[PDB]
DNA sequence: AGGCGTCG
DNA sequence: CGACGCC
């Protein structure tokens, strides 16, 4: 990295402005700035000169100038300090936590883990399965352990019907080393557009892959969607391996690269792919990518019988799921 | 950007 | 329903 120092700085002061302040245009103006910052090719000197960076303007120079004169910044270094901050941004590690949630936890007098597991009667099921796991939910999984859950999980899918199709997208899919979570796309026949909405085709999954004794726990569980938690099997006379998070979505069989589109790119990729889409005229969703009107109003979608076709619609360049970050 | 599911 | 917290 050639000015590491300013991004790093910037996005701490990014989190702490929304996890802590809830300043929501102050996280994203720190955000907009950290990657136009990241992408400038020069080794920034000054303030001034980072201040002509668009998504730069006269606070974040001042930073940047104080950051550059005195290896430090005086702002970050109290919020390190600052118990009530450390605690808050700690406590969005759990899952089902986030900045609200926190905030009211520390205002409780609640500020650690242990605290936490001291009054689980003010958590909810969600945050509270976080609490359960939040060492696990931290390791990150390797490669192979995101095949050996695909087998799993592909292996039972059809045991139940054959007609299922699953896709374990997510950062998987791009070609990751390790995985946060394993995102599973689901479809099947009885699924589509002209369907009347079957919350059964997702429910007989998860059932199955519960009664296997994979899926453990439940955070959501919808029609579409189902959040959870999943477990590789305890070979015996070993340790068991760590209990993962699993996401599985169920997209209509007639809008399925919608769903892999959504599912696999990035989640910050998706943010400027689907922008460049109203820049087109055009509006994707991960079941539909419908055209935006000639004053505003989306119509009926646009057929699509590949992620291809989609990046045709707005007149970009196919990105092979790889290059998506 | 854009949406699903939960809590009260 | 709106706020949340998440993907
Ligand atoms: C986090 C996030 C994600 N996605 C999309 C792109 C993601 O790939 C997919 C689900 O995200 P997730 O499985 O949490 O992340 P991953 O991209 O699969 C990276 P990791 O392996 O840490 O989960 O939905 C979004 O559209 N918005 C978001 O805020
Ligand atoms: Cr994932």
């Amino acid at each position: 990295t050639l000015n590491g120092g300013i991004t790093d700085m910037l996005v701490e002061l990014a989190n702490f402005e929304k996890n802590v302040s809830q300043a929501i245009h102050k996280y994203n103006a720190y955000r907009k700035a950290a990657s136009v910052i990241a992408k400038y090719p020069h080794k920034i000197k000054s303030g001034a000169e980072a201040k002509k960076l668009p998504g730069v303007g006269t606070k974040i120079a001042e930073k940047i100038d104080e950051f550059l004169a005195t290896g430090k910044l005086r702002k970050l270094e109290k919020i390190r300090q600052d118990d009530t901050s450390s605690s808050i941004n700690f406590l969005t590690r759990v899952t089902g936590i986030g900045p609200s949630a926190a905030r009211k936890l520390v205002d409780e007098g609640i500020k650690t883990l242990e605290d936490l597991r001291k009054n689980e009667d003010k958590l909810n099921h969600h945050q509270r399965i976080g609490l359960k796991y939040f060492e696990d939910f931290e390791k990150r999984i390797p490669r192979e352990e995101m095949l050996q859950m695909q087998d799993i999980v592909l292996n039972e899918v059809k045991k139940l019907d054959p007609e299922y199709i699953a896709t374990v997208c997510g950062s998987f899919r791009r070609g990751a080393e390790s995985s946060g979570d394993m995102d599973v796309l689901l479809t099947h026949p009885n699924f589509t557009s002209e369907s009347s909405k079957q919350p059964k085709l997702l429910h007989r999954v998860v059932e199955q892959l519960q009664k296997v004794r994979f899926i453990t726990d439940t955070l959501s569980k919808g029609e579409t969607k189902f959040m959870g938690v999943c477990q590789l099997p305890s070979e015996n006379d070993e340790n068991e391996y760590p209990h993962r998070r699993i996401d599985i979505r169920l997209i209509p069989k007639d809008q399925y690269y919608c769903g892999v589109l959504y599912f696999t790119g990035s989640d910050i990729f998706n943010k400027n792919m689907r922008a460049h889409a109203l820049e087109k005229g055009f509006t994707i969703n991960e079941y539909t990518i419908r055209p935006l009107g000639v004053t505003g109003v989306a119509g009926e979608p646009l057929p699509v019988d590949s992620e291809q076709d989609i990046f045709d619609y707005i007149q970009w360049r196919y990105r092979e799921p790889k290059d998506r970050s």
